[PDB]
Order: structure tokens, then C-alpha cells, then sequence
């Protein structure tokens, strides 16, 4: 084998997360949003938006789009005026810059040298460019120019699971390989003024926030330097039955526009157990309540119905609900925060593993397709 | 290992290509192009465009944008009027449709069942959508809903090499895995009226054409059932020094806008030997003239200077020049055609291998970065 393969399973070797500094309280967002878009007279619409915010499960979100930025780019504050170029001017720098913030933290925890990074896997939903955010991230961090890159533009909310799936095969098939798995999201491509005829707009405006997470992934950890946090044992995905059209997203002259023509929480709840039953098997099929649950917090409804359908104890979804609460829906980056939050809860409560006492757990994303992405991890001991 | 790995190197097991039916002869293209965009008064510009066409090394190209289609979508015939929406209406269907035509041919040559495809790796430069072209192709072909997908939107011309690099790790790390490696391009997202303000555009308008290629990639071929055409032994890439901005692409309200710098052939030719010297080593560093050369035909100047710098014999670049001649630059798909052409030339001339008698060869792409992508292949014997 002309490029020698690695021996052990892929491991998460370090985690880093990052958010823009400005915070937006959900209890105050309807006034700010409808004012900055000059729609404050639309009382009935604002009341509807408030209902959505009140049901969202979100306390605050981080966003680069401050009052100053929005006043400086009025095109983004319209409903459908052509604005894609001013949108890309914001996200082309912020998306890799935020990723670099998170990547420095992940490398610090890992303990290795930046010059030993061999691969980058990068997901986003926030605009596109040539060369891509992967290339920018390599420059910002001063990586070696021979770094091997996989740039997954335009994924939607399953992309965090995607980067860990791809990193697994890259780390497992290349002796010595150390991968940066990256997901970074900035809401400037999707932001727009509220409208009575765009209800999916209303929901996105209540849910989406900014953030980035990156993991260092690698097989065969050097014992004198590297400490694995999680092992990756299985990765797969499926398209759910009769889900055509559930989530559509079109990049247009006015930015990214979503249309949701099916019951997404219902589609996932009705189908998740059959597929999760398959993922369990290669690790001996533990019971749902013997596992940890790093679930993408697309919204409170999806977390609730999965909790009920599987009869999970209330602590299982707490990691996900914490992230929803403090950061909202950061699209592909969210699930990376969730796993991190489960690790932190484990340390704070003195559990025996970094999966809150459980040995195996799920790392789950979903999005357009309707696509369900699932990985199975093993948690390290908490020493 | 909870998902068992494969044993042998990844193999190309079948090849398929496809193009839209309409043909555009290069010697007449300046008349048609300047006609249909109502630019016939720009005589000086048209003379320059003809000079480019005559030096391009291109005899004809295939394009979906026929006279009737262009007349029916007048926004695409403008310089900068907003047109991204009707452009995406074309490429969101045509890009996967073209891929499906090439994939059927590749699957027929492979001989396996479509239900045994496990993976899709998909590159393109022709717009974006959610769900992606990968999902559309899975639907059109009737693949399993559990197919694992990697969608590299917005790669530029190195993406053909990219999909094979990714396919290598996916096939080598998964026992029984059979991957569809796909690259598909349609020029409707980049086409626009010629202008004295966008001379880079003139070169793009002379070079780019439509096409798609797909390879079946897999390790461990079942003897007497599957016949490998090439083995993949090495894959790497590098960013060339001081080449920021050589190739740029931004997706805007008016479609995709490229920047192409006069230095590109020089940047590649002045650096390629140094890197290829390294890629050679894991297979024993064969001599340049003992290898075959599947090189992305970005332009005639690039092929010419690489041939000179490396002192290659005149037959080494013929495969690339054939593809340039008959199809032009089909961005990420082009190099997939080149390898297929080298196999056909081998058979036609009765060579001893499918690499025109050589044992090892390069599969080379380049694009925004400036990124150089290289794989090292071994050719099968010619029985
Ligand atoms: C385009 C190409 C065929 C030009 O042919 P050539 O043999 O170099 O001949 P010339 O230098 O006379 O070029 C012809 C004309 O194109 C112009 N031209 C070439 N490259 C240009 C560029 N990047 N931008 C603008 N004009 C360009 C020249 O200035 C010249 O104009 P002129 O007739 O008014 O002097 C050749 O330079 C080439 O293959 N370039 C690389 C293409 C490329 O970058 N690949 C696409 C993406 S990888």
C-alpha cells in the first residue's frame, strides 16, 4: 500500500467553539428586528413573530449582524431586493475567520503542532466562494500548503454530522493523519425583512444564529501527547420515506430562501427508531437510555417528539436544549456544540464517562432530503 | 473495527461520459456569440475574441444554451442584469440530469447492480441547491436511500481530481464499498455578454463547455465479475506560492463571475516539476517519459509549457489535447474525459497497458487557490 493506512478507530482529540461577540436576547428580538427592517407598524405580523419566539426554546443568540452593520447594508433589510453580493461580502470573510477562532481552541486542546494537520473537512450553509473557506482557513492558521481539503458548501443542518463522517474515513485510511473537521455558519445570507406571505422566513428569523465548531480527528493517538475524548465507530445516513419537499432551499438574487412543505418533526419522529436500530448493532445494541444523545437542535418540537417516541429520560436531551437555549440553531455547527456540552456536563457532575456516564452515544444531524445523518461514538473515561 | 475496512487499492471499475447534443464549432463561434448578445457593434472586442478562439486549441464544444434557449431567457444574454434565478432553473435540473446519463454508462461497463452502489462523491461549479445534485442523482438512478453522499459544490477545475481523491479513502476504508465519483458542468451559470470591462470573461467565453463524467470506484474487485481499468496509489495537493487571486470566482445576482490572470500558465509550469517529483516517490519515482499524463486541459498554453518544462515526448499530452479539441474546457469534468481517452487510445493502438504502454501515470487538476491536485494511478494490462 503506497500510502500506509492507520490501525485504530478515529478519535476526537480536541474540541473548539466560537461565536460572534454581540448577544441578542430573544425576549427583546421582536422589537429590534421589526424596527431595524422598518416594519414596526405591522402589529399583527409582529405578534405572530412573538408567538414563534416564545415557543422557540431560545434565550439568546450571537450574530455578526449588529445595528451598525445592518444600517450600513440596507439591502439585507429588504424583503426581496437583489442583495446576494452584499451578502457574500460579509460571509466570505466572517465564515473562515470564525472557523479560525474555533480551530485555535481545538488545536490547543489536542496538544499537537499546527504543522501536523494533514486534512481539512469543512461544511457551511452560508454562501460560497472560489477559492473556498477551506483555503482561507488554511491561510489564516498558517497550515502547510499541502493540506488535503474537502469543502462541502451548501450542506444545511446535517453538515456537522457530515464532516465527522468524512473525517472518519480520512483519519482511518492514512497513517498519521490529523484532520480538522469544521462547521461554521453566519446568518447574513438568509436574513430578511418579515412578511405575511413568507412564514418560513418568520421561523428562520426566530431560530438561526451564528457559531462555529471544529474537532481534531485522528487514529492511533500518541499516548505521551494525545488524549482521546470520543471514538467514532459507525457512520451512515438515510433519506426518509415520502419526504420529498420537506426542506427546500434556493439561493436566489435576494439570498437564501427556505420552503418547508412537510411536517419535519413528524417525519423524523415517525422514522428515527427504525434507522437507529441499525446503527446500534455494531456496538452491541445498548438500550436507548444506556446511551448519550448529541442531537442537532433544529427546534424544540423535534427534541420533544424524539424524547417521547423513544421514551428517553429527561436528562438525555439536556445537552441539546442547553445549546438551543444559549445559541439557537447554528445550522451545521450546532451538533458540534452539543457534544462539547455533554462533555462539560459530564465533568461538572463527576460522571464516569464524558457521555454523562453512558459508554456509547449518538451524534445526529438532519436537513434537506429529508436527510438523517447518524454516527455512533464511544465516550472516554472521566479521569 | 465496527465497520470493516477493505483490503486492496481503490480501482476504477467502469467509466461513463455525457454531453448535451448541440455542437458549437469554434471557427464560427464569434459570429454566433456576438449576434445572440446584440454586441455586433463591438467590432474591436469581437476581433480580440476571435484571436482568442483561434489560439484556443478548440474545434467544438457542447452546450445546453442553444439559440432557442437563449432567446427564451433573455436575462442570460445581458452583461450584469440580475439573472441568477433563471440560471439556477436551468442548472439545478441539467447538472444532475447530465450526471445520470454518464452514470448509466459507467454502471453498464462496471457490470454491477445499482443497488450495490454505497457512496456518491459529486463535484460541480455550476450553481447550488438544497437538497444538492447528489440527492437528485440518487433519485434519478433509483439508488438505495442509505447511500452515503459527499457534495463538493463550487470546486472549480480541480474538482475532478478531488472526487477521485475522496473516493479513494471511501473505497479503501469500507469493505464492499462501491463509489460513484461524479463531475458535471453546465455553462448556463457563467455565460454572459462580452464586455470591454471584463476581458477575463472573453477567455472564459472561448474556453468553457458542458459535460459530465462518472467513474465506479471500488477496492477488492471480484475476479471474473469485475475488471479493473486503473489502480489508485497516491493522492495529494498543494497551494502554489504567491498565487492568491490568479483564479477567483464569486456567485452574484447576475450569475457566476470569474477572474483569470495572465500568469496562470507560468505559475503552474514554473512550479509543477518540484511537486510532481514528490508525488512520484511512493511508486519508485518513474521517469516522466515512462508515465502517462491525464492532465486537465485548462488551456493550450498550460499543456504546452508543461510539455516543454518536463521535456515530454509529443504523445504524452495527446489525450488532453483530444479532449480540448472536441469538448473544450468542461471544468471539473474534463480530466475524467482525458483518462477515458487515454484508455481508448491504448486499445486502438494495441498498447500493452491502458496507459499507452506506461505502467504509472498522473491524474492532474488545477484551479482556484491556485491549487494543484495530483493522483498517481497504475494502468491495467491490455487484454
Ligand atoms: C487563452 C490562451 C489560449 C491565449 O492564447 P496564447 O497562445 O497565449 O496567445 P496570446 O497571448 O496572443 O493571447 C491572445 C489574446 O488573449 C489575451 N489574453 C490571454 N489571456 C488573457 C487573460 N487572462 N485575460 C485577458 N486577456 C487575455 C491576450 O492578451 C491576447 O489579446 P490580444 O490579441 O489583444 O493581444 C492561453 O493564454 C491560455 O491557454 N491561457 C490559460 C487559460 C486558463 O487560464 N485556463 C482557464 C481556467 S484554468
Amino acid at each position: 500500500r503506497a500510502q500506509p493506512r492507520a490501525e485504530g478507530p478515529a478519535c476526537v482529540l480536541g474540541i473548539g467553539t466560537a461565536v460572534p461577540p454581540a448577544e441578542f436576547l430573544q425576549s427583546e428580538y421582536p422589537d429590534f428586528f421589526f424596527n431595524i427592517t422598518n416594519c414596526g407598524e405591522k402589529e399583527a405580523l409582529k405578534a405572530k413573530f412573538k408567538r414563534i419566539c416564545d415557543k422557540s426554546g431560545i434565550r439568546k443568540r450571537h450574530m455578526f449582524l449588529t445595528e451598525e452593520v445592518l444600517k450600513a447594508n440596507p439591502g439585507i433589510c429588504t424583503y426581496m431586493e437583489p442583495s446576494l453580493n452584499v451578502r457574500h461580502d460579509i460571509v466570505v470573510v466572517q465564515v473562515p475567520k470564525l472557523a479560525a477562532e474555533a480551530a485555535q481552541k481545538a488545536i490547543k486542546e489536542w496538544g499537537g503542532r499546527k504543522s501536523d494537520i494533514t486534512h481539512i473537512v469543512f461544511a457551511t450553509t452560508s454562501g460560497v466562494n472560489m477559492p473556498g473557506a477551506d483555503h482561507a482557513l488554511a491561510k489564516l492558521l498558517g497550515l502547510k500548503p499541502t493540506v488535503k481539503r474537502v469543502m462541502m458548501y451548501q450542506t444545511g443542518c446535517f453538515g456537522g454530522a457530515s464532516v465527522l463522517r468524512v473525517a472518519k474515513d480520512l483519519a482511518e485510511n492514512n497513517k498519521g493523519a490529523r484532520v480538522l473537521a469544521v462547521a461554521s455558519e453566519v446568518t447574513a445570507v438568509t436574513y430578511r425583512a418579515p412578511s405575511e406571505n413568507h412564514l418560513d422566513g418568520l421561523v428562520g428569523s426566530a431560530l438561526f444564529g451564528d457559531g462555529a465548531g471544529v474537532y481534531v480527528v485522528g487514529s492511533d493517538p500518541k499516548p505521551e501527547v494525545e488524549k482521546p475524548l470520543f471514538e467514532v465507530h459507525w457512520a451512515g445516513e438515510t433519506i426518509l420515506p415520502e419526504s420529498d419537499g420537506a426542506i427546500d432551499g434556493h439561493l436566489t438574487e435576494a439570498g437564501l430562501i427556505f420552503h418547508l412543505m412537510k411536517d419535519v418533526p413528524g417525519l423524523i419522529s415517525k422514522n428515527i427508531e427504525k434507522f437507529l436500530n441499525e446503527a446500534r448493532k455494531p456496538v452491541g445494541s445498548p438500550a436507548w437510555n444506556e446511551m448519550f444523545w448529541a442531537v442537532h437542535p433544529g427546534g424544540p418540537a423535534i427534541l420533544d417528539q424524539v424524547e417521547a417516541k423513544l421514551k428517553l429520560t429527561k436528562d438525555k436531551m439536556q445537552g441539546s436544549r442547553d445549546i438551543l437555549s444559549e445559541f439557537g440553531n447554528m445550522s451545521s455547527a450546532s451538533v458540534l456544540f452539543v457534544l462539547d456540552q455533554i462533555r462539560h456536563r459530564s465533568v461538572k457532575m463527576g460522571a464516569s464517562t464524558l457521555g454523562e456516564g453512558s459508554e456509547f452515544g449518538f451524534f445526529i444531524g438532519f436537513g434537506p432530503g429529508l436527510t438523517l445523518e447518524v454516527l455512533v461514538l464511544r465516550a472516554a473515561p472521566n479521569s
